[PDB]
């Protein structure tokens, strides 16, 4: 029960939640069955429409009307948004030439520029050019404010996961909303778009914008609107709130539209029936902007126009069914659609074996429109593993496709031509961002960015201190006229050692051999200087990376490379080298194929040994700086030092050798030299963060040599490619990857062919931001450049997608 029969009179859309069992007069009361008897009557008026007409101007105030055209209307703060246009001969906001907003132009009482979030659902990024003829208001915001060509959602590209990421600056794995449908195995409860479970606060983690504001003394408008409340009402409600007295008036507001997503599901992203939903949205933006112009706020408010995700062509006939792959289809549960998630049907069966499930789903059809992963082996750029609500088995589905359990689920559980939720680098999933206001720049285009980054920015605009999030604060400073935030480099925690020659050959008993005895007054002081760092500014162009945790490590210098060697992990944390466009590839000579040499700078005790790799049949080794790319036969001996050595599965050595022998030189060709930094990553617990010495779960058999989970590389050159990588005067260009280090190549269905048909496709799939690598290594790159630090934080958030132009 709820004794809900008090009044809403004078309380229509109040900002507080009053104590039960009283009656409420806010957006959630409809959802909670808690509204006052008169709520509909008073708080949802519709009489006479939403627009003034020439025969209403200066009328008798009739309280029952939806909005007003009377003389007192501006004072009451409740006119129809076109009241000035009809009754006072003022022009629409779209019709005015935009004039730069050099300073905020706010009425008295207004301490700071308000922020209005205008969020639109399923608004595909290509709509801004393709629908530009039927969206004159939106086009003005875009062209006069600050806009990206598109904005990147988070995976899965679904509604609830994206709205709450916008709200928090968190990955879905961190905020807890990992899909529109979820099973928590500890709650033993399910979360769905339909029903009541979603109303409990235990699902929603992190701290969203409106809570962050509240706790810091900034009043917030609503971020939930009933579907039944028409969009015209939503706007007048926001405009009413802006009219309130100073100490009652919120600083941050939200408007949400269900369109164009609701139609895109029925008609597909470009159906002819899509023109009217785009017409609708542009009117609502017109109404808001005319409304702000009325109350003198259109040169004072910051507006964000933003989408949750895009929309792809998807139909029933493009459904892959699991019952065509698995005999035991009734011992699994599947979360279906544009992404697949599998768990056991019953916890009782300990016979349920994820390995057999994955084996049956791997490369079984030449056409296969999905690929199975254990969640820990998904690309790290999706950050979709670390939550108990994400099932162990995941299916990445091809764009334009679906997966289901059995055919009966499709025709009795065709009505649709659109869907979304695919991999977040897929063009059709990209969405929009426009910023318009005093605090944004004027007629400015910025590079595409991720939606995780907007939390920090909306905090700046409101003078708040952002709760801990996954954005990189400072990386979007270039969108703003003036910044609240001045970013600074983290301090180095561990300074390196610089060992000289301290050990004799005969002190080592590592089980390694090499043909290196056969070998001057000229050349001895030449290669002396290389071990002392004479060519440090050739192979290490942006400073040594900084180690941001407490450890024990050595810098080691060579003619062709320089490395950060960990005494704790017995292998380098990072290896840096520059391959110029002129450089040549050469082969490993017959006598040096088994060559591994002790390093006289590093002790036998803090060194790897050949014996452990001999003992381990499953485990061979590779090298971080590639022998193939040695600058001279004399130099090559450096590449074989035991301190350049890393553990690698034979299967992985195939991917690695082809990267080192073919791809590095080809990049150097295209990019006018490249500088590469490569290293191991240890993330056994898949939280996306480096693992400490006492979290290692795998060692090369009988050794203390830890086994990396991934291997990374960062590849940097000059954005103006007419300048060589190592003599670049301005901005830089980068691409990176995080290869999973796996004992098989089951992920690449074509792997039995030559490496040239598959390896590059694999690396493309595991593309990465420098910032992802920093989280996983505890390192900090690009310490010493000529570029501003804001420009460097942008560089670090960059992701090279290998998609063609939108
Ligand atoms: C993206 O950004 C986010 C935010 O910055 C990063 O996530 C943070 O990472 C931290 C490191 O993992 C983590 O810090 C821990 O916090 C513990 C307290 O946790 C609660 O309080 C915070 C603060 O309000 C709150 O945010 C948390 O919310 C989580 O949990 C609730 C309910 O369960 C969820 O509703 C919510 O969605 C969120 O879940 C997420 O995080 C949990 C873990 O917290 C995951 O399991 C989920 O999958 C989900 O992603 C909590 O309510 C604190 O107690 C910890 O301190 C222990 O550990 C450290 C390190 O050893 C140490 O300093 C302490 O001594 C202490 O040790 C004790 O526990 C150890 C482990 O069992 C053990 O070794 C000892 O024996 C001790 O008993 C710890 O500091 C922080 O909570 C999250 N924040 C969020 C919001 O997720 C994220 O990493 C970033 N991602 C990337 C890729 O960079
Ligand atoms: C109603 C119930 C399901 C109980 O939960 C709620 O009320 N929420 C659940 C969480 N939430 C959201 O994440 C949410 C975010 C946005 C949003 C959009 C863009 C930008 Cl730049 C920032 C944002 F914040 C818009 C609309 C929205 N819609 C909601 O519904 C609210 C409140
Ligand atoms: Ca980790
Ligand atoms: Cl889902
Ligand atoms: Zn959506
Ligand atoms: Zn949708």
């Amino acid at each position: 029960w709820t004794a809900t029969s008090g009044s809403c009179k004078g309380r229509c859309f109040e900002l507080q939640e009053v104590g039960p069992p009283d009656c409420r007069c806010d957006n959630l009361c409809k959802s909670y069955s808690s509204c006052c008897h008169d709520f509909d009557e008073l708080c949802l008026k519709t009489a006479r429409g939403w627009e003034c007409t020439k025969d209403r101007c200066g009328e008798v105030r009739n309280e029952e009307n939806a909005c007003h055209c009377s003389e007192d209307c501006l004072s009451r703060g409740d006119c129809c948004t076109n009241y000035q246009v009809v009754c006072k001969g003022e022009s629409h906001w779209v019709d005015d030439d935009c004039e730069e907003i050099k300073v905020p132009e706010c009425p008295a009482g207004f301490v700071r520029p308000p922020l209005i979030i205008f969020s639109v659902d399923g608004f595909r990024a290509s709509y801004m050019k393709k629908g530009s003829k039927v969206m004159p208001n939106i086009e003005k915001l875009r062209s006069c404010g600050t806009h990206a060509p598109y904005m990147r959602p988070v995976y899965p590209t679904k509604t609830f996961p994206n709205l709450y990421t916008l709200a928090t600056g968190l990955y879905p794995e961190s905020h807890g909303i990992v899909g529109n449908s979820m099973y928590d195995p500890v709650f033993d409860a399910s979360f769905h778009l339909r029903g009541r479970e979603k109303f409990n606060h235990r699902w929603w983690g992190g701290q969203p914008l409106w809570i962050t504001a509240t706790k810091q003394g900034v009043r917030a408008g609503t971020f939930f609107w009933s579907v039944s409340i028409p969009h015209e009402r939503r706007i007048l409600t926001i405009l009413q709130w802006l009219s309130l007295p100073d100490n009652e008036r919120p600083s941050v507001y939200a408007f949400y539209s269900e369109q164009p997503d609701f139609s895109g599901h029925k008609y597909g992203p470009f159906g002819p029936e899509m023109t009217n939903p785009l017409r609708e949205i542009d009117k609502t933006v017109g109404q808001l902007m005319d409304g702000l112009k009325q109350l003198r706020l259109h040169r004072c408010v910051n507006v964000i126009f933003v989408g949750d995700h895009g929309m792809e062509d998807v139909t029933c006939d493009r459904t892959e069914f699991l019952s065509n792959y698995l005999t035991n289809v009734d011992d699994i549960t599947l979360v279906p659609g544009t992404l697949g998630r599998i768990r056991a049907k019953s916890i009782n069966n300990s016979k349920y074996d994820p390995k057999t499930i994955i084996a049956a789903l791997t490369c079984k059809k030449p056409d296969q429109h999905f690929k199975p992963y254990m969640k820990q082996h998904l690309p790290k750029r999706l950050h979709y593993a670390n939550n108990r609500r994400i099932e162990d088995i995941h299916l990445l589905v091809d764009r334009r496709w679906h997966v289901a359990r059995k055919p009966l689920d499709v025709y009795k559980k065709c009505f649709f031509q659109g869907d979304h939720g695919f991999d977040n680098k897929v063009n059709s999933m990209q969405t929009v961002f426009v910023g318009y206001g005093p605090t944004f720049k004027y007629r400015t285009k910025v590079p595409p960015f991720e939606n995780i980054e907007l939390y920090n920015v909306m905090c700046d605009l409101l003078g708040l201190k952002p709760a801990p999030n996954n954005g990189t604060h400072g990386s979007l400073n270039h969108l703003l006229r003036t910044n609240t935030f001045r970013p600074t480099m983290p301090d180095e925690v561990s300074r390196p050692n610089y060992p000289g020659i301290m050990y004799l050959q005969s002190e080592f008993d590592l089980g390694c051999t090499c043909d290196d005895k056969v070998e001057n007054k000229l050349e001895e002081l030449n290669k002396r200087l290389h071990t002392k760092g004479s060519t440090k500014e050739r192979h290490l162009l942006y400073g040594r990376p900084a180690v941001l945790y407490r450890t024990s490590y050595d810098i080691l210098y060579h003619t062709d490379f320089e490395s950060g060697y960990s005494e704790i992990f017995l292998m380098p944390l990072w290896t840096s080298y520059t391959i110029s466009k002129q450089a040549e590839v050469s082969s490993i000579p017959e006598h040096l194929t088994n060559c591994v040499r002790p390093d006289v700078r590093v002790s036998p005790g803090f060194s790897q040994n050949c014996l452990a790799y001999k003992n381990d049949k499953q485990m061979s080794y590779g090298f971080l700086f590639p022998p193939y790319l040695s600058s001279s036969p004399e130099a090559k001996y450096d590449a074989f030092l035991v301190t350049n050595m890393v553990p690698m599965y034979p299967a992985f050595k195939r991917v690695w050798a082809y990267f080192q022998r073919v791809l590095v030189k080809k990049y150097a060709s295209e990019r006018n030299g490249v500088n590469v930094i490569s290293g191991p990553i240890f993330d056994y617990n898949y939280d996306g963060l480096r693992d400490t010495e006492d979290e290692i779960k795998q060692y090369v058999e009988g050794s203390s040599i830890p086994v990396p989970t991934h291997y990374y590389s960062i590849i940097t050159s000059c954005l103006d490619f007419t300048q060589p990588a190592d003599k670049c005067d301005g901005p830089l260009s980068v691409s990176s990857f995080i290869l999973p280090h796996r004992p098989d190549n089951d992920e690449s269905c074509n792997s039995s062919e030559d490496e040239s048909k598959w390896v590059e496709e694999l690396m493309k799939m595991h593309t990465a931001r420098v910032r992802d690598i920093e989280h996983l290594t505890g390192l900090d790159f690009y310490r010493k450049t000529s570029r501003s630090y804001s420009e460097i934080l942008t560089l670090k958030t960059y992701l090279h997608t290998y998609e063609s132009e939108i």
